[PDB]
């Protein structure tokens, strides 16, 4: 009888979950905007989103689009694909890769350290990291990535090149038709924020597994390197890709458990990424903090004299100035979502760490 120990409760309760609605919006009203040739036949979703984790951060797609596009036509057709983005209110191409500067190229030889920073300007940034003696190699490559890998926005693709340091410049089609992948970075709204699509084009029939490995072993690096025990949990994903019961866990706890702190530190970044490359309005900069704001109150026992500061910079003063001290402040925020959740991390990483086969740490784990 519900005369007595009745309770009711529901009682209900945000930030982008993931939906089949969301998958098929994108699917049907997104990617036949983006993609060099639509057709489901011709890509396929990777990363979290093909996964379907719940706190989405990013769609990751690949457009194999070769023969029909190759390096005869790539330049043709990646123009004509930019000047309709730019005339899509809708969708912000934030920057395109494709291309190297050798002049940043490793393959070690301290000639040619030096012989490489001072292409630089901050670059006593540079030296003030070799003054850590190898892993220098790896936090050297971090720093002068930008670079290295060249990343285009709209305008330098119009104009057709763009000046790299030390006067020299570099010209796109050269670019394109001498390489075999595209990387489109766009940011669509799909929240009530902009979120970040990367399209790789394919127009050669590369292989693209290599690439694979690497970009894993990269993650791995660079987590281990600065002992980030949540992205450390990362590898031992993949290492237990076949055992169903620790796979489940470990999903968990990336996904469910922390998938907010993960969720949060994307979002801040794609801000970062929105105001560097130039498209990011007061508006959308103001809209974007609110929702961080709101779902910071949400990690438990977090806590950060920055949420104030960022609280009294919403006031008045020109969006200018509002946008650029947001940015620098959601940087300290990043790395405090970040530790927060290393440290939480800690325990899972080290309890997950120890099941694997000590001749195998070595490939899951950096001493
Ligand atoms: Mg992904
Ligand atoms: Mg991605």
């Amino acid at each position: 009888s519900h005369h007595h120990h009745h309770h009711s409760l529901e009682v209900l309760f945000g930030s982008l979950i993931y939906t089949y609605k969301l998958e098929k919006y994108v699917r049907t009203k997104i990617f036949p905007k983006i993609l060099l040739i639509p057709d489901k036949n011709r890509y396929i979703i990777k990363g979290s989103f093909r996964r379907r984790v719940p706190f989405v951060t990013d769609i990751d797609v690949v457009n194999n689009v070769y023969p029909e596009i190759s390096r005869e036509n790539i330049y043709d057709e990646i123009i004509k694909l930019v000047n309709n983005i730019q005339s899509d209110p809708n969708i912000i191409l934030a920057y395109l890769s494709c291309g190297t500067d050798e002049r940043f190229k490793i393959s070690t030889g301290s000639s040619k350290e030096l012989s490489n920073i001072q292409s630089l300007l901050p670059d006593n940034e540079k030296n003030e990291f070799q003054l850590v003696l190898q892993k220098k190699l790896f936090f050297l490559n971090e720093l002068i990535w930008d670079h290295y890998k060249l990343r285009w926005k709209p305008e330098d693709v119009l104009i057709g090149s763009m000046n790299l340091a030390n006067n020299v410049s570099v010209n796109f089609r050269e670019t394109v038709e001498n390489n075999s992948t595209i990387l489109l970075q766009y940011y669509v709204k799909l929240g009530s924020y902009p979120v970040g699509i990367d399209v790789v084009i394919n127009y050669q029939k590369i292989d693209l597994t290599p690439a694979y490995k690497n970009a894993a072993l990269y993650q791995l690096q660079l987590a281990n390197y600065s002992r980030e025990y949540y992205y450390m949990l990362f590898p031992l994903r993949y290492y237990f890709k076949n055992n169903q019961d620790i796979s489940q866990r470990l999903e968990n706890i990336i996904e469910k458990k922390y998938g907010l702190y993960k969720q949060l530190m994307v979002r801040i970044d794609d801000y970062h990424t929105l105001y560097k490359s130039g498209n990011l309005k007061i508006d959308m900069a103001t809209n974007i903090v609110i929702g961080i704001l709101r779902d910071i109150e949400k990690l438990p026992g977090f806590e950060s004299d920055t949420i104030y500061q960022i609280k009294k910079v919403a006031t008045n003063n020109s969006p200018s100035i509002k946008i650029e001290e947001w940015d620098i402040l959601l940087k300290v925020l990043y790395q405090e979502i970040n530790t927060a959740v290393n440290n939480k991390s800690r325990k899972y990483f080290y309890r997950y760490i120890a099941m694997v086969p000590p001749q195998d740490r070595s490939k899951n784990y950096i001493s």
